[PDB]
């Protein structure tokens, strides 16, 4: 099976931090696909650098951060280490992602989040659509019972 459930100690505390730090159920769904622990403690930049570098609980990339958020408006590729603040500031992390999606719109945001600058030029590939559909499924699972907003259940999808 390409999707399912698992129980992760501490997840509910993370879900409630997200929902109490400006996040909605939609942000939770994206974050839940990004990491198992709703955390930022994957390797720095997810092992990537400059525009590809991933930061925050959604693993937003620096290209998206510098082009579409008020926190990083107008910054350069070389300034990519400036995104690291999102690894410790959840409020700004969520606000950045929400702003990013409002700048690009959901379609474009999905493409540029999933595939960087290249995704903006081809936003409806099968891979981006699959990622979109997985996030939608996870959101549907979380929305199906309020207990999933505070328990330790993770809904995962293999994209
Ligand atoms: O413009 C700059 C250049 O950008 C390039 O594009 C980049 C882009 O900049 C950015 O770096 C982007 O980064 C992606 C990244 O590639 C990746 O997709 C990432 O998404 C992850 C996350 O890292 C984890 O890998 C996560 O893993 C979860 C699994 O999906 C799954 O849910 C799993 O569940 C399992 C379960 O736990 C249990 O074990 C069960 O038994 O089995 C299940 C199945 O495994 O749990 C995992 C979590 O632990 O998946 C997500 C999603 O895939 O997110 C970012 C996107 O934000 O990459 C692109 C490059 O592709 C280019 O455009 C370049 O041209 C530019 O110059």
């Amino acid at each position: 099976a390409d999707r399912g459930t698992e129980t992760v100690p501490g997840l509910g505390q993370r879900k409630q931090q997200i929902l109490n730090s400006g996040g909605g159920v939609w942000d939770l769904a994206i974050a839940m696909l990004e990491t198992k622990n709703l955390g930022t403690d994957y390797v720095y930049g997810d092992g990537k650098t400059y525009d590809s570098a991933n930061f925050g609980i959604f693993k937003q990339n620096w290209f998206m951060l510098r082009t579409s958020t008020s926190q990083f408006k107008g910054q350069t590729t070389n300034q990519w280490n400036n995104g690291a603040v999102l690894n410790s500031n959840l409020q700004q992390d969520i606000k950045a992602r929400q702003e990013s999606q409002n700048y690009y719109g959901p379609d474009k945001w999905f493409a540029g989040h999933r595939n960087g600058e290249s995704g903006l030029s081809n936003p409806y590939t099968q891979d981006i659509t699959n990622y979109k559909d997985a996030v939608n499924w996870i959101h549907d699972q979380l929305a199906s019972d309020p207990k999933y907003l505070s328990d330790d259940t993770r809904f995962w999808v293999d994209v």
